[PDB]
Formats: structure tokens, C-alpha cells, sequence
């Protein structure tokens, strides 16, 4: 069912991460890890002491799609095992800020096509789509969103509630 989803997204924060490519977000699917630059760190870690579950939306730039969402479970942290993450243009990995556990929600697509009734009040009510990446959205908005995914029978929700 769709219980223990509502559950965890409840009184949640919720934020758009754009990827330039697939294969970060296959990496993150497979390590259950983010990483991305200093700013966005910054605010997801403000986020994720202030709320009961911050929420990342991923969307692979020129891919029409939303690729999943998953859930913050530790704030960022640097030295670990290193990603291989694939960088734009001249930045290098040490650009990129410290790294977040994450636990993932669901990792199938969602078209953009379906999320077309869905606009974000903190992105001047564009479509939720529409969004540098770090953007946040709005609980309504970002609650239906996350509800609009095809359930991922593959995830057992009950581990990620214990974390709460």
C-alpha cells in the first residue's frame, strides 16, 4: 500500500537534484550515497536537522524523467570511500562538497508528462519539473509528486521508519 509512504513523507522537506548524466545516479542507486556542491550541501544540512525526513527527487537533465527519490539519513561527511562521480567541465572532485548517506524510496521513473498538474510555489508556481538543482519544494507539492511514482515493491519502508 501507500501507508508507511505517507508516513515517512509527513512534515517532510523535499528537494529537486538535477544530475547531468546517468551514471551518478546509477552510482547513488548502487551506494546509496549523494554528494553535490557547497551551497546545496550547505542547505541540506540545515534541512536535515531542522525536519523528520528530507526527501531528494533525482532528475537526469534532457532525460524527461524524474529517475527516483530517496531520503537523507546523515548529514554530509568528507574522507570516506571515494565515489567516482562523473563531473561537468573543468570542476574536479574536490569541488564537489562531502558526501550523504541516503536511503532510498523508490528507484523507478516518473515521466515528466504526469507531474504536468503539479506546480511548486517556491519556483514562482512553475511546474515542479522546472528547477536548478537544490531547488526546494513545497510539502503539498512535493507530497504529491512523491505519490504520483509507481510503488517500488522492491523497498521495505519499515527500516527507513526506524530511522525517523
Amino acid at each position: 500500500g501507500t501507508s508507511k509512504l505517507k508516513y515517512v513523507l509527513q512534515d517532510a522537506r523535499f528537494f529537486l537534484i538535477k544530475s547531468n548524466n546517468h551514471e551518478n545516479v546509477s552510482l547513488a542507486k548502487a551506494k546509496g550515497v549523494w554528494s553535490t556542491l557547497p551551497v546545496n550541501e550547505k542547505k541540506l544540512n540545515l534541512a536535515f536537522r531542522s525536519a523528520r525526513s528530507v526527501i531528494l527527487i533525482f532528475s537526469v537533465r534532457e532525460s524527461g524523467k524524474f529517475q527516483g527519490f530517496a531520503r537523507l539519513s546523515s548529514e554530509s561527511h568528507h574522507g570516506g570511500s571515494p565515489i567516482h562521480w562523473v563531473l561537468p567541465a573543468g570542476m574536479s572532485a574536490k569541488m564537489l562538497g562531502g558526501v550523504f548517506k541516503i536511503d532510498w524510496i523508490c528507484r523507478r521513473e516518473l515521466p515528466f508528462t504526469k507531474s504536468a498538474h503539479l506546480t511548486n510555489p517556491w519556483n514562482e508556481h512553475k511546474p515542479v519539473k522546472i528547477g536548478r538543482d537544490g531547488q526546494e519544494i513545497e510539502l503539498e507539492c512535493g507530497t504529491q509528486l512523491c505519490l504520483l511514482f509507481p510503488p517500488d515493491e522492491s523497498i521495505d519502508l519499515y527500516q527507513v521508519i526506524h530511522k525517523m
